[PDB]
């Protein structure tokens, strides 16, 4: 089936700050994250038309990912922290329901969510 739009990633109507937490979520997390032997199937949306997943759509309705993370985040669209770190986990569990668990897609994001854990754990405190 088609695939949506991607996530929007710009809002002109959206109030922006910087935060060292923000600044962190992109120099470190993002950074990390997309350099792991694993990332390259997060690193963009799901194209299910590519990969005939013609059902993938139907079940997740929250896609995301971290191209659109990245881009988010360069572009000031979050106010605080926890909007990306939510964007994160829905990147994983949007993962965690569409497959098996075992399968290997999980496996890679089992271990991208591990460094990630990893890394907001080292959040700096918001100076
Ligand atoms: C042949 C082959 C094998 C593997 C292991 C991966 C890929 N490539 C690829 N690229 C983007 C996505 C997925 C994917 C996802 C998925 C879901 C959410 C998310 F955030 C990230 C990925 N969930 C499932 N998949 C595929 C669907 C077809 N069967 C393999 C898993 N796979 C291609």
């Amino acid at each position: 089936s088609m695939n949506p739009p991607p996530p929007e990633t710009s809002n002109p109507n959206k109030p922006k700050r910087q935060t060292n937490q923000l600044q962190y979520l992109l120099r470190v997390v993002l950074k990390t994250l997309w350099k792991h032997q694993f990332a390259w199937p997060f690193q963009q949306p799901v194209d299910a038309v590519k990969l005939n997943l013609p059902d993938y759509y139907k079940i997740i309705k929250t896609p995301m990912d971290m191209g659109t993370i990245k881009k988010r985040l360069e572009n000031n669209y979050y106010w605080n922290a926890q909007e990306c770190i939510q964007d994160f986990n829905t990147m994983f569990t949007n993962c965690y329901i569409y497959n098996k668990p075992g399968d290997d897609i999980v496996l890679m994001a089992e271990a991208l969510e591990k460094l990630f854990l990893q890394k907001i754990n080292e959040l700096p405190t918001e100076e």
